[PDB]
């Protein structure tokens, strides 16, 4: 259902806080679920749990761990409907009331929900018991594997992608309530016609019994339209249009009204007005050319590992007006929901995109031994949940559907194939891409015409002409003359960077060295301009963040133009200067 | 010859100071060393020249260099003989006076020189260029392999050791005048009967036309034996023997005498009176066992590279005494002669190194498109030279042949078979080693059996079982019960050691960091004095220091346990602990 708000027929609660902890172990306490959890350790919720404790043994956990807390359900919730929502549990949640499974979640990244209405009363308090899973598959979303050491018979994690596989509750927990007759979901698609907006939308609501008003309320808090009905198509008179450096957001009010005009339950719907189209080599918003400038970000801060923070992405947002970024990528995952709303506010555009990372063994990575049709099944879950969250952004302009994928062996083109098609029947309204890894070049990729828009990443002057940029720049434009000389379609770099070290300074041509992340930049950029096709540039990363465990990690990718504590490094002087005075 | 030094029949001049610096080019100049070289550049020649001029194309230059200077030779040196000496130039060298090519010299790191009394006057000013190569081929004591990059024609040096190609002339030059009836070279060798020292000496000199006298004085310029003739055996009551930890050095003065008893030369050679032994398992330094504790060094300092530098020097020396360790490891090249003189008289012990590192491609690395027959010939002048340069050290105390061979391949038994036998021929004073790499285990490597004491290179901490140190734990011991079990010999440890940033921590277990290299050398010595059959243990690296350029290299190689400058990391304390609370 719809992200829960507070409404005059709706009340909100917060399960945020420390709740009860405890991996799970191999004693006769199977099940820990049945009854009050016995642990000294509390963990904070809106949080991964990995460094947390400061504990080898819960960072290095594979499988299962145990939340717990209780609850009380309002005495003046009798008469409603009522539900317990987690955002989101990396990678597999579970719900449990009082002992009693009532939700079993498997992406990673996306919001689940139990109603609980007839399993506890109003006014009663019960244990809520949520166990979460770490573990990859070759068909979880990021796939990977376990393995056991020999030596020690320690469980290890393996997968294929950089990030740090942190697990937990890593987004926020609540009890909240709805009427009988409810809102449950609301579609709105956005057209312009001249000076003239139309809003097509869709209300979804557990009964017909009683019917459907919609207002749309303007910034200045004037009602600027109105319809009847669950579904329809209204025009408003010159338009506000949301755009990418000035937001503008309606207001849509969706109400369930009885026979005498009373409203039993409304629903707030944020609306931005604009049209995303891709015409040639050209990306188009609001029927005029758009450049992508910005990054590649990650979920990721000092101690709650992926868990969302306020201030971490008021002020993430706030470096990236200071630079003059207009967009970033939900790097490898869906983001928590609150930065694509304010996105929507900020006026920031972003590639949206699925948990599909690491398909890729560079052994046939698309066979039935590896990412076969049951990863798809698992795949094409991901895109639905994906779509079903974010499809009312404005700022969302693009679905990424994967990352780095193996996109040059057989099998890659069977296995893509519907998935782009599913996107766009879902979604009508976005173009959908996916981001191109180094290997499947323009002559060895087999799945890109069936995109509509190309990203790729490159890591030319780090990775392969290691720091022989003139090689690197010679190799790089070779790359691009081949992709635009083979598709008539947008090129947006979604990856290009060097690790970088914070102090680390070297007058000559050094890697590790913040002299070399500015030149290797700079470099790429003189080629992207070279060439009329491109339509976005997008560093990686915005920020270092951490990986597993690697001789050639750094204690992470520090490819950030800031450090994880978000101090800048001197390339992100070098595109602050580049993006505040280019078009 | 002997090292040169200033005696009353001998004088000595210093060339080192700026010089006219030039890369070689493709100008209508083709032969620099004809006449003055035209350039504004100076390079100081005690130094590597690659860091000096913050220059990228000296930097990665690849090929020939001219160093020019005028020099005068003393009017009051006719009636003498003197010659130009290099220390070394690395990789290759060649003097020129005055447009006369007059040495041709190959190897990277021991002395070279020509006479030049018959082409240039006493009291003469000459032009002297001095030519070095830094190109390495399969053929070359380190070897390695020239490129071109595609694109660009840049001509790039391949190479399969760690540490950068630095070139030059990282040692000092010198003008120096000899009599005609001089002495040319010396032998020592020192055993003892009892209370008595016995000292085996030969003088090779210029001529026999008048004679040789040999004196032996002790620290106190009491002359304490005295002998007649080019060879033979000088008895000392009650010998002050050199001892690790306490040096003692008597002091040989080879004289020529003429038919009156008047001084013709002499020479002054510093000597130790030490025996090592190599019984079953036990080192034995003057029949007591002994246990190696230090490093693996490197020539490299910030600027001037490999250039020998007696600041750090005397430093480094002390930094040693600081935290206890008795000795280190001229890890892949010899070290600059005045390093092995400090050696002897700081009482500190030496594994003394050939340039012969990287002997492996891990295609077969010993076949005739590989290491083959005429390496092997490069191997044994390296091996001739540097025994004949460093014999009389008593300081040094082993030999080593090589690091990280692919000693598990096939042909790596006859290629390596003649080395030993080389070696303990030319000098059977001591044992013979070489530095086992992780893929000859003990049931793969096939030619320990030809040495007296096993050295061996291990990172199961870092590069295998990476950060699982109960793992890695597991893994050292089953390997070392492995040697233990097949070889009657003293096993060293040479390399082991974790990249580590210099204020990067953490309180778990994370790589890189400075708590991570403190638990892996902690946990090392904790399986080291498991095994009786241990006989030392160094750590590597003393110091961080540069190497190529790489993504896994962050501005160098950081296993030092000091940093570059020379400051403590967190492990340079836990060895300090150690070494100075057991013997
Ligand atoms: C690592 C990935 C998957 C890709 O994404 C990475 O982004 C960041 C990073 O690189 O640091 C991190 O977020 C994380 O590490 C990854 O998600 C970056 C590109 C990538 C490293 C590829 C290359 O860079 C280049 C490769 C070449 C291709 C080719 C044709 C060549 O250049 O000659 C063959 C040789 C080689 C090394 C094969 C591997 C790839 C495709 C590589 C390393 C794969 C992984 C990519
Ligand atoms: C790099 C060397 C030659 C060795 O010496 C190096 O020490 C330091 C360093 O590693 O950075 C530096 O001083 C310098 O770079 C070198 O002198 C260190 C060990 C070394 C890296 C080996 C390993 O660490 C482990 C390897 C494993 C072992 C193997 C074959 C097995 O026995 O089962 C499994 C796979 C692998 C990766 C094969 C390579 C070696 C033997 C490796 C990397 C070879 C090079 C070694």
């Amino acid at each position: 259902m719809l992200k829960p708000q507070q409404t005059t027929t709706r009340d909100l609660i917060s399960l945020d806080g420390l709740w009860k902890f405890a991996l799970a172990s191999d004693d006769n306490n199977t099940q820990p679920w049945t009854s009050q959890l016995k642990t000294s350790l509390e963990c904070p919720v809106p949080a991964s749990y990995n460094d947390i404790f400061a504990d080898s043994k819960i960072h290095d956990h594979v499988g299962w761990v145990y939340y717990q807390r209780d609850v009380i359900v309002p005495k003046g919730w009798s008469e409603e409907r009522y539900l317990v929502r987690c955002e989101a549990a990396t990678h597999h949640g579970r719900i449990y009331v009082n002992g009693n499974l009532v939700a079993d979640h498997v992406g990673g990244y996306t919001p689940f929900e139990a109603d609980i209405t007839d399993l506890v009363a109003a006014g009663e308090q019960f244990r809520l018991t949520i166990a979460v899973d770490n573990e990859l598959t070759y068909q979880t979303i990021p796939p990977g594997k376990v393995e056991i050491l020999e030596a020690t018979g320690k469980k290890v994690q393996t997968y294929q992608h950089d990030f740090y596989n942190y697990a937990g509750l890593a987004r926020s927990v609540w009890l909240y309530s709805v009427p009988q007759q409810h809102i449950q979901d609301i579609t709105v698609r956005t057209d312009v016609q001249g000076t003239t907006g139309l809003i097509d939308y869709n209300v979804v609501a557990s009964t017909t019994q009683g019917t459907i008003q919609v207002a749309v309320i303007d910034e200045d808090g004037t009602t600027v339209a109105t319809s009847s009905g669950s579904n329809g198509t209204i025009h408003i008179p010159s338009v506000h249009l949301w755009q990418p450096g000035a937001a503008y957001l309606y207001q849509l009010h969706a109400s369930i009204i009885d026979s005498s005009k009373k409203t039993i339950d409304t629903y707030k719907l944020a609306t931005g007005i604009r049209t995303v189209k891709v015409q040639g080599t050209q990306f188009l918003i609001n029927d005029k050319p758009f450049y992508f400038t910005g990054f590649g970000k990650h979920e990721d801060t000092n101690i709650r590992g992926k868990g969302h923070d306020d201030a971490y992405m008021v002020h993430d947002f706030q470096l990236l007006h200071w630079m003059g970024a207009n967009s970033f990528r939900t790097s490898h995952y869906p983001y928590a929901e609150e930065v694509m709303e304010y996105a929507d506010r900020q006026g920031i555009v972003v590639i949206d995109e699925t948990p599909a990372v690491g398909l890729a063994f560079s052994p046939a990575t698309f066979s039935p031994d590896r990412i076969n049709n049951k990863t798809r099944e698992a795949h094409a879950q991901a895109i639905r949940e994906l779509i079903h969250r974010d499809k009312n952004h404005p700022s969302v302009v693009m679905w990424s559907i994967a990352n780095d994928p193996a996109s040059n062996e057989d099998g890659a083109r069977e296995y893509f194939a519907p998935l782009p098609k599913l996107a766009r029947q879902l979604d009508p309204t976005r173009p959908v891409t996916f981001a191109n890894v180094g290997l499947a070049t323009y002559k060895a990729d087999r799945i890109a015409d069936l995109f509509d828009v190309l990203c790729l990443n490159r890591y030319f002057g780090w990775y392969t002409q290691t720091a022989e940029l003139d090689e690197a720049e010679a190799a790089l434009e070779e790359e691009l003359r081949g992709w635009t000389e083979k598709y008539d379609k947008p090129i947006v770099m979604t990856d290009y960077g060097a690790d970088t070290v914070a102090g680390l300074h070297s007058v000559m041509v050094t890697p590790w060295s913040e002299e070399f992340q500015v030149e290797m930049l700079d470099m790429y950029h003189r080629v992207f301009d070279r060439f009329e096709a491109m339509a976005g540039e997008q560093v990686w990363n915005f920020a270092d963040f951490q990986t597993a465990v690697g001789v050639s990690r750094v204690d992470g990718n520090k490819k950030g133009v800031f450090t994880r504590d978000r101090k800048p490094k001197a390339a992100a002087h070098l595109l602050r200067k580049r993006w505040t005075n280019l078009h």
